[PDB]
């Protein structure tokens, strides 16, 4: 059973305990320590001895800094050796109740509102530890594998790699634009929007009265479906309006259609950073259309062409500024 850690000979089984954190494109690892506690439980081996006692686990834990870096959206990190110091004093199946603390992590807050949130995993696991006898006396850990509880007929939790278990899941969130500062994120502005989109009209002969057609798509990060609080509605604002617009599950995006003359403004009030953004300007006769804009701060270019939808695709919105400047451009 490939489920089971198992010893070669009479040494130790190895067993460690892996920590997934989901954390979305344009943000910043967060300080976080991730604890794992393991508890004694009473019952009866199908042999019809009792699970044996009288043995503690440390605590053992993961830590995450700002030098952490996600791949495919999550950061991996594994705890050491979990028996590491534990000797066990007579063979039996000795069970723990394995769970993750709710500790080690405070959101990062500006005058008293906070801009990030974790989700902690509720699942618990039985973890059997399979002490057996050495033939020359003392005793070995000789196999352990873990089954989650409150799960009807639950199996044994397969292994990731050799004696790496990955029990525990956590999310880490964070809003859109709120560290303005890209040479220290301590500068926290609470009351940043998400994304600005400006329209500025070009030339002695550009049409400053008119309506410019806009299309955006918002992608809402794979973090929001197993975030504290998933989004299900975003506010946008463009001149006078104001409008709710309800999140579409399961693709987890924002369609939406509005117009901009010279020098109006589109607002999206809120979002996860890790969110991106499709933005279509349609064709107008005369007119090239381009954009100066910030994604996660940093200032990129586009040039469209002449009396041709002016389209920007899959923007990153992060953490630090966001913002966008289409021009349309007429000549004389």
């Amino acid at each position: 059973n490939s489920a089971i850690t198992k010893a070669n000979g009479e040494n130790n089984a190895v067993v460690k305990i892996n920590k997934t954190l989901n954390i979305a494109e344009g943000i910043t690892t967060p300080t976080a320590t991730f604890t794992f506690k393991f508890t004694e439980k009473t019952g009866q081996s199908s042999n019809g001895a009792p699970y044996q006692t009288g043995v503690a686990i440390p605590d053992r834990n993961v830590e995450y800094n700002k030098n952490d870096h996600p791949t495919a959206d999550k950061i991996q990190k594994a705890t050491e050796d979990i028996f590491s110091g534990v000797a066990y004093g007579h063979a039996g199946e000795y069970v723990y109740d394995v769970a993750e603390a709710k500790t080690g992590w405070q959101a990062i807050t500006k005058n008293g509102k906070t801009i990030d949130a974790m989700r902690y995993d509720k699942r618990t696991y039985e973890m059997h530890v399979i002490v057996k006898n050495k033939v020359n006396g003392g005793v070995y850990i000789s196999s352990v594998y873990f089954k989650e509880n409150n799960k009807s007929n639950a199996p044994k939790v397969e292994s990731s790699e050799q004696g790496v278990y990955n029990l525990f899941d956590n999310t880490y969130t964070k809003d859109a634009s709120k560290e303005p500062n890209p040479d220290d994120p301590s500068q926290v502005d609470p009351n940043a929007k998400a994304l600005t989109i400006t329209k500025k009209v070009d030339g002695a002969s550009g049409d400053k009265t008119r309506d410019f057609q806009f299309h955006i798509k918002i992608q809402l990060p794979s973090t929001n479906k197993t975030a504290e609080t998933p989004v299900t509605n975003i506010i946008v604002k463009h001149g006078s309006k104001s409008e709710v617009l309800a999140v579409v599950t399961p693709a987890d995006t924002v369609e939406y259609n509005f117009t901009l003359k010279d020098g109006e403004t589109f607002t999206v009030e809120q979002l996860p950073a890790g969110s991106k953004y499709t933005v279509t300007e349609t064709g107008v006769a005369g007119y090239t259309d381009s954009s100066i804009y910030t994604t996660n701060g940093a200032e990129q270019t586009s040039q469209g062409q002449k009396n041709v939808d002016f389209t920007l695709t899959d923007i990153l919105i992060g953490e630090k500024k966001n913002d966008n400047k289409v021009t349309n451009k007429i000549d004389d």
